[PDB]
């Protein structure tokens, strides 16, 4: 079986300069986990590949730009920190991410919060670079807001700022999630310690300068 957990996002500018609205496209996602055997924290290694794809600001990330993610979360009362830092390559669609739950041990599995914990590192083709929202919102950034819907469970709400602060991309996320089964795959840690490969529909939102997205996140289950 699986743990479906359907994912709606928007994103909009923070500045005011001009961006992109792009024509409908997927990011196709793929993603690993890893554990650091040196590591004695709670925390996830997430590598990403994402690379824009059809259906059938760009100047910042021509290199290798560091990368740090705080995030405070609140999951049935659960409160919690994490924090990470890595680096992104959009030249490759890749990311590399070492985060830590800095208040003890995460109350959620880890592969529920990957999605949470940079879509501006995507690789967009020559063909379509005209569709980057994402780079073209840099370097004053974008807001990054979502609903998770965890089938049969609870739902994450998130709102993150994705921006630029000195050569530094940050994404600073809060999370609230709420009306999760304390026995569930969820509350009860019964998801696998992997990650399936997903792709992102991308739409443009022109009354909020933005775009949306629609997916859904398959969680393997493991107990």
């Amino acid at each position: 079986g699986v743990q479906l957990a359907d994912h709606y996002q928007q994103n909009t500018p923070i500045g005011d300069g001009p961006v992109l609205l792009p024509d409908n496209h997927y990011l196709s996602y793929q993603s690993k986990l890893f554990k650091d055997p040196n590591e004695k924290r709670d925390h996830m290694v997430l590598l990403e590949f994402l690379t824009a794809a059809g259906i059938t600001g760009e100047e910042l990330f021509t290199g290798v730009v560091p990368i740090l993610v705080e995030l405070d979360g609140d999951v049935n009362g659960h409160k919690f920190s994490v924090s990470g830092e890595g680096e992104g390559d959009a030249t490759y669609g890749k990311l590399t991410l070492k985060l830590l739950c800095t208040t003890g041990k995460l109350p959620v599995p880890w592969p529920t919060l990957v999605t949470t914990l940079v879509q501006c590192f995507a690789r967009y083709p020559d063909h379509m670079k005209q569709h980057d929202f994402f780079k073209s919102a840099m370097p004053e950034g974008y807001v990054q807001e979502r609903t998770i819907f965890f089938k049969d469970d609870g739902n994450y709400k998130t709102r993150a700022e994705v921006k630029f602060e000195g050569d530094t991309l940050v994404n600073r996320i809060e999370l609230k999630g709420i009306d999760f089964k304390e026995d569930g795959n969820i509350l009860g840690h019964k998801l696998e310690y992997n990650y399936n490969s997903h792709n992102v529909y991308i739409t443009a939102d022109k009354q909020k300068n933005g775009i949306k997205a629609n997916f859904k996140i398959r969680h393997n289950i493991e107990d």
